[PDB]
């Protein structure tokens, strides 16, 4: 049950240009890194630039700098390493063999 493809864009620049991603700051730590590989990864990568916020602002928008062509397939990566990331670092935690009602 499923079908369907579309994704026209006409644009053409130079200059890069900031964009805004939904993240949890509680994946921030995991998504940098020891010092800051993880990411370096990316940046050498999909060719961007990425900003996390700092743990005093207590932000879950990171910032990619970029052009749009490569804030796309950049975001892309990231969106989906989220999803994917708390779907295991949540797993683990899901399954709380405990008492109460749970579901099987």
């Amino acid at each position: 049950g499923s079908s369907g493809s579309s994704g026209k864009e006409a644009l053409e620049a130079l200059v890069p240009v900031t964009i805004e991603v939904e993240v949890p700051f509680d994946l921030h730590r995991y998504v940098i890194g020891q010092k800051g590989s993880g990411i370096r990864k990316m940046m050498d990568e999909f060719e961007v630039n990425i900003h996390v916020p700092a743990p005093e602002l207590q932000s879950d928008i990171i910032a990619i700098t970029g052009l749009a062509a490569n804030l796309d397939r950049a975001k892309a990566g990231l969106l989906e390493r989220v999803k994917e990331l708390q779907a295991e670092q949540e797993d683990r935690a899901l399954r709380s063999f405990k008492s109460g009602p749970s579901s099987g």
